[PDB]
């Protein structure tokens, strides 16, 4: 599923991300835009052999089991395929554990490089929330 900007903002707010660990909703929308272009089906291979899945590009090195990442963990206790659903529940619940892991949203290299220190409120401007 390819979300609209405001549709994804509303789904993220309904699932508890607005100000989660102090990150405003625009941060999460900005991260999703640069990670997946709001596409739940997005997949990308990493140099280490792990893969990033879904709207927030959650990695198989730590967070999910894809059956092909050796010496990895599954800290969200999910198959990676769950992160590709039109229903963003698994991605949201796994993002909350990631952002709680010590480095905040710096866990998402795209957030640190494209959203941190920018006017992220712009990502939710005009949305009925
Ligand atoms: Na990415
Ligand atoms: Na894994
Ligand atoms: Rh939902
Ligand atoms: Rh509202």
């Amino acid at each position: 599923k390819v979300f609209g900007r405001c549709e994804l903002a509303a789904a993220m707010k309904r699932h508890g991300l607005d100000n989660y660990r102090g990150y405003s909703l625009g941060n999460w929308v900005c991260a999703a835009k640069f990670e997946s272009n709001f596409n739940t089906q997005a997949t990308n291979r990493n140099t280490d052999g792990s893969t990033d899945y879904g709207i927030l590009q959650i990695n198989s090195r730590w967070w999910c089991n894809d059956g092909r990442t050796p010496g990895s963990r599954n800290l969200c206790n999910i198959p990676c395929s769950a992160l590709l659903s039109s229903d963003i529940t698994a991605s949201v619940n796994c993002a909350k554990k990631i952002v709680s892991d010590g480095n905040g949203m710096n866990a998402w290299v795209a957030w640190r490089n494209r959203c941190k220190g920018t006017d992220v409120q712009a990502w939710i401007r005009g949305c009925r929330l």
